[PDB]
């Protein structure tokens, strides 16, 4: 890599990581810091099909050293990477508020997030538990291995630009695979650095792969056809579900299960008996955590009818609070631009969708200018897209209320009971995460078994998920696969079932066992009478 | 249903059954008994679409209150299932000997692996286990719970037309969903019936619908369809390859992840050190059981070179012997006729593939008829199709050797040694099952660990699974599901990942967690020795 | 603590660790280096059962706010652990060598033990994991939750004075529990040093209290002996069956399981068939590592007739080139002194036992002395109890034979067969490790099968256990409990089953549940053919 002087540090450039050589090939990217656009973070090529196809190939020639490799020394790297991290939590942190606009304390809890990530699979190299498992027949032995697949194809997102990759990268090393891994366009060198990182823990040249560049047209498009080749036998996708169908689409006709991270338009509960001051706290920061550029933010604030008005009003008077601005600059601000132009332009057109279909704006100006200035503002508006906390009333089944939009905006809709509440909870295409306000057992109870989502919170924000639960959602925002925790394993192994036989002859199950019948019985009613 | 007198037994006259109700509309097909085509076994509609549809939304229906029943309830429905096939196998294990073709010892045997299954997964409905996962937070707790999934397509083949079924059927009844099934149309009495034995267990009406029909162009090809239209949220399929991609590719346009059983070319290695009477038993019976129409059958025999001569000798003579004929008259037979017509005209065709591509005909002659007599056939060979037991000796990267041929064929192979007999027995698209002859410990273990198969024996055929390991393969084989066992339960059930919050507060996972820091170190290396 | 200069390191003066608060009370007792008595390792105080009670109560009352505190920040207090034992290793090898005379190699391995505990643990604080369970009754859920079990006593054995100790130690606090720690007489400074570790990595002061003094008639006697009064929930412990039956009595009469290790007489089969060079390499090792001070050494060669004078004439080869003397001048040695008198005195009786019931001497002179020198020595035998390598010929059913002999003793004994070679491994009261050489699949399997043993090694030591696989033996070797990975989970804690009403009626279990019965059967055998 080389370095020159920048506005907020370095300007990095950096090639694609390709069987430990760094490969400078393909027209050259820029990635400037979102907060600031006079600062250019990172200069990076763009693979092509072809790089992405030799990264594979070096990927499938390092797994079958890599995947020999006992998992607990493989685990043992993934301790060193504990450490490694641990001490970079800091440059890493700066470096993502930089890159990604995320404000220091979340991008810390980003990096935490891969550090918690770390250390659990660190563990479970001496665990991969299979089964012993009893045969019906006699002199003979079951067993059941999890073995790796092979080759990992990893595309990620921007916006948790160390935890998300870390839930894929970690668990698919530890299990033997190797991985080549197209991050976002918006993190590249958060993603080289990550890479490096993981060189200096020991992983061996050609186990991970990074290859740089965009996602539709481009870099991200080109790894998806390789499915077509053969060249993964694992995909793992976080983005959108226009684009996961896709993926979902070829890696499907390749009998490959990808794991799918789509998205969602996550519903906020707040029941009439709800801590109000407690559930206003955890639907703002649902919404406007990371600018609501989460899969998990709160798209939908669903009050119930008793406590609308009241609701309605400390929450405006919350968001009104929200500080705004660049977070290199002003840590204190709750979030600061959008990450890409592609989220920004998405989030400008849902104001004309939201008047067209009869929403009503709250709260909110669009783009923050200095001619259209946000009075809780810090620093310069004009250097990042930075966009106005967004309020609307809407009803079910308007595109607001349905469809996922990133940014700092966000629905409330009037209820009334915990019947209703779900059911509009429910009314959407999605399924990620979701949430209830409520002291009433039953209606917490019901709103469980109730809502259909991969995960619930019950007195707790739609964002912030523990990172040793299973995460993933139903309906349109995933395909069945979670990640964190045990629950990933099944994603980046096989069942091997293995049965040994010892007795020297052919035995058929379900036909030679040694079932035995039953004996003459007793007539109790009469003995007993 | 209505009933006629027939050949071999009563000709059954049965619609589809949906939402209870059995609906005898669409143009009539029917199945004859393969073994005796004058046998005519049952006549049944084809569902066209839109009947197809109706029973999604039936089964839609029947999930609501189904999926809301208590699991150990609906395992108590199994374990009535249970004692209903225990008291019907003779019956059932009768009509399947007419309808398919097994012999009756097979036929029992696969009655009995429903049996096993029922009891299985019976008892499954007080298990189910979710986890209770500690939060790093105060006042919180976090629980993971198994929710089923909703309506599950499932279309089958013929030649299990019990036990590979009630892989699917038992295990989504028992989590909770409802069914579609698309039953072979080889197997449509067998399949009614089972359907009745479920009704007589209890199983409310809708949760299980079976609709009739054949594949391609017809009722298997638009219940695929119907994916597209939102009316499965799972989907099961047992066949070939190629369709087996194309469910693939629906499925995963909508986020769906299908169970895909598809056929296999399992290799059988013989080593030098092998207990040659056992291992040419366990070849034999890999070959031959079924008549080849199993998906575990053996495709590659491969021998090393040592003992390829008097192996070769041996399994000749053993193949020799083997009895084939109408299963019904003769139940002392090996294998009787072809399941359907398909597989007879692709396994006629692999004689001319195989003579164009210089493989040897060690033995058999084709289809076995009154002009081209069988010396051990029993009863009449015009009666229905039936194939000579048919031997090759080819090489590696052949059509024969890499291409699945369901009936009665096997192929030799020279191997030299353990490397070249695991890197042989991975040089074909599939990975489903798989088998090593040798008292070697250290050659067992390096092909348990070389090959690449979802299912691997030592010393026991590549057939014959038993009912409580996970069964599913790699590569062309299958994409990762796995049937039987606890291994299924991710198949027919989503993770829902709850929190819930006892602390009045907005808690931050990742940062405001309360890791404690470590104390000033004394210098130990300076203090002691 | 206070230093002052020694021989070969400081002599280190410090007291009990007690609520965080150092006591210096009571009788000094000292630790010599074992391997030259003019080098005073340690000097500390006897701990008097009123001692032992107020460590009790201090652990107690740090019980309260470390079982409250989250499992995942009581696993980073672990992974801080990792971090200063990993840092510490090389200091703690040096210590261990000095204090139980060690080779280095073997003690890094014992720091090794602990460092892979720490780290399984650590991560493991985000596990712990108890279940969802579904409820039979509609409107309730079902729950299991581990509970830490309160204040935990261990007394532990200097053979093994980091390892051992972890095993005990790291799991306890993991699962919340508190500590109260009487470690060997042999191994004080490890103990204090290790005990610190805990302390710096941010464990709070009275959940880990140390009491150093004796066993019987001292303050492991007195710790037993509290039990009575309450005030330990658990108890581990690490010695002889002697003992162990007393503590297990003690223990039962309280209604607590103990963890015991009660060491062994551990079977060494070497078949016929067998790779003579790595059997004897392994009853080599199995028998002197350590000088044969583990429970897990070997106690008897169970040789093959075909092989033994051949194996008999490679092993005394084996056993002749064995290096023996001082560690911290000789790193290069095997092994070194013993441990402690105690040991010593019961080795040097058993030459009088062996020879008085007929045992055959094959080699060993009892001690090494100026007088009595042994070849292969290095160093002053007169600074420290070493003992000759002894290999004995005996017949089963004598004292030799079945009785533990801590110290470099071994058995050659003549078997005929699998059958025999198992009936004589198992004929002895104690059933911890065991082992046999073979490459027959067979014997193997029959072994495996055959044996009593909590361990079996197939081509391997009865030494080297990984330390993430269940340690623990049968019969008089200990009670069921197991130590190291998942299974240690139930030593230290209890499962608490919770199940939640939602219905708001009285719904009685077994009685109340809505059980579907079977409809009416139709005459399948009849219907049909
Ligand atoms: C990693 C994916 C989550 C694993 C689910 C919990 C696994 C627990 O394994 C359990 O073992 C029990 C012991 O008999 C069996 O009875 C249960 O069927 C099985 O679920």
């Amino acid at each position: 890599m080389r370095k020159a002087a920048g506005k907020y540090g370095n300007t990095l450039e950096f090639g694609h990581l390709v069987g430990g050589e760094e490969v400078l090939e393909g027209p050259l990217l820029e990635r400037r810091n979102p907060s600031d656009r006079e600062d250019v973070v990172a200069r990076f090529p763009e693979a092509d099909k072809d790089l992405v196809r030799k990264a594979a190939l070096k990927a499938r020639e390092a797994f079958a050293e890599w995947s020999r490799t006992p998992a607990p020394i493989r685990g043992q790297v993934l301790f060193n990477l504990v450490k490694i991290l641990e001490r970079e939590k800091p440059t890493l942190t700066r470096l993502m508020v930089r890159e990604v606009g995320k404000t220091p304390k979340e991008a810390a809890g980003d990096v935490q997030e891969a550090i918690d990530t770390a250390l659990f699979f660190a563990s479970e190299g001496r665990r991969l538990y299979g089964q012993t498992v009893p045969s019906e027949m006699r002199d003979k032995e079951l067993f059941t291995f999890r073995r790796p697949l092979g080759v990992v194809g990893i595309i990620t997102a921007g916006n948790f630009p160390i935890a998300v990759p870390s839930w894929k990268l970690i668990p698919a090393v530890l299990t033997g695979n190797t991985v080549v891994w197209k991050p976002s366009e918006d993190a590249p060198t958060l993603s080289f650095v990550f890479a490096k990182l993981f060189e200096e823990a020991g992983l061996p040249p050609g186990v991970l792969n990074v290859v740089f560049g965009g996602g539709k047209g481009s870099t991200g498009q080109w790894m998806v056809e390789l499915m077509d080749e053969g060249l993964f036998q694992k995909f793992a996708f976080t983005g959108s579900t226009q684009v996961g169908r896709w993926i979902g689409e070829v890696a499907g006709r390749n009998l490959i299960r990808p794991t799918l991270e789509l998205g969602g338009k996550n519903p906020l509960v707040v029941m009439r008996d709800a801590d109000l001051d407690l559930a206003v706290e955890g639907a703002w920061w649902s919404a406007f955590a990371t600018g609501g550029q989460r899969c998990t933010s709160a798209g939908n604030i669903l009050v119930d009818a008793p406590i609308y008005e009241e609701f309605k009003r400390r929450f405006l008077e919350r968001v009104e609070a929200t500080l705004v601005g660049n977070p290199l600059l002003h840590p204190e601000v709750t979030y600061g631009p959008f990450i890409n132009e592609r989220f920004f332009a998405r989030w400008q057109e849902h104001y004309r969708v939201g008047e067209a279909e009869g929403a009503r704006l709250l709260f909110g100006r669009g783009r923050i200018t200095r001619e259209n200035p946000y009075p809780r503002f810090l620093g310069d508006p004009e250097a990042g897209l930075y966009g106005w906390p967004t309020v609307w009333e809407v009803r079910p089944g308007t595109r607001l209320f349905t469809e996922e939009v990133f940014g700092p905006t966000i629905n409330l809709v009037k209820v009334d009971g915990i019947e209703e509440a779900i059911a509009v909870a429910n009314s959407t295409p999605y399924g990620l995460s979701s949430a209830i306000y409520t002291n009433h057992r039953h209606w917490a109870y019901l709103f469980k078994v109730g809502i259909r989502a991969g995960m619930t919170s019950i007195n707790n924000a739609t964002v912030g998920a523990e990172a040793h639960l299973p995460f993933g959602g139903v309906k349109a925002s995933g395909n069945g696969g979670r990640e964190s925790g045990i629950w990933v394993l099944e994603e980046y192994t096989y069942w091997h079932a293995v049965n040994e036989e010892y007795s020297g002859r052919l035995q058929l199950a379900q036909m030679d066992t040694g079932y035995v019948s039953p004996k003459a019985p007793t007539p109790w009613g009469e003995v007993l009478g």
